[PDB]
């Protein structure tokens, strides 16, 4: 995250990290079990750590779950990053508690001009490196399609919005994607992808979750 802020520890209990010996993407969870993230963050040997605030020191709230399933988008296509999302499914099931809890799927989808929460450990500069070691947040608004598709000419599906600041400065990077763009209190993007990170007229492009609501609810209930 660029030009974010320290969330607070334990303040976004749905952001999850995972790690394959090292922390690689984001994700949410979604119910005791399962976790939603990008499909570009599929990796073999995935596990899963909820409650986190440090991702390098163990601070006595975490639960580290290994995945037991990963379930890619079935369209997911890799050069576009349309339908640029997976299901995770925990081995067992997490604890929920005031630190690590589940955030609501949406019911409709969200609206241009609405601020949402996007949080994460990825990097903290738009030129350069610098990978934090506590969660970041941003609040960043959610752009019409037009301003979208005029960012990213023929390369913006019905599946992506855009969201950030066009002047540049500020917006989610690597090491964010998969995790959870948050509006009106439900996860309504995912990270995805962007032409670096906070530049000018660069905006962030998210997977547009509202899209995949009734494919998440019967994989979940078939899985
Ligand atoms: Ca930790």
């Amino acid at each position: 995250i660029v030009g974010g802020y320290t969330c607070g520890a334990n303040t976004v209990p749905y952001q999850v990290s995972l790690n394959s010996g090292y922390h690689f993407c984001g994700g949410s969870l979604i119910n005791s079990q399962w976790v939603v993230s990008a499909a570009h963050c599929y990796k073999s040997g995935i596990q899963v750590r909820l409650g986190e605030d440090n991702i390098n020191v163990v601070e006595g709230n975490e639960q580290f779950i290994s995945a037991s399933k990963s379930i890619v988008h079935p369209s997911y296509n890799s050069n576009t990053l349309n339908n640029d999302i997976m299901l995770i499914k925990l081995k067992s099931a997490a604890s929920l508690n005031s630190r690590v809890a589940s955030i609501s799927l949406p019911t409709s989808c969200a609206s241009a001009g609405t601020q949402c929460l996007i949080s994460g450990w990825g990097n903290t500069k738009s030129s350069g490196t610098s990978y934090p070691d506590v969660l970041k947040c941003l609040k960043a608004p959610i752009l019409s399609d037009s301003s979208c598709k005029s960012a990213y000419p023929g390369q913006i599906t019905s599946n992506m919005f855009c969201a950030g600041y066009l002047e540049g400065g500020k917006d989610s990077c690597q090491g964010d994607s998969g995790g959870p763009v948050v509006c009106s209190g439900k996860l309504q993007g995912i990270v995805s992808w962007g032409s670096g990170c906070a530049q000018k007229n660069k905006p962030g492009v998210y997977t547009k979750v509202c899209n995949y609501v009734s494919w998440i609810k019967q994989t979940i209930a078939s899985n």
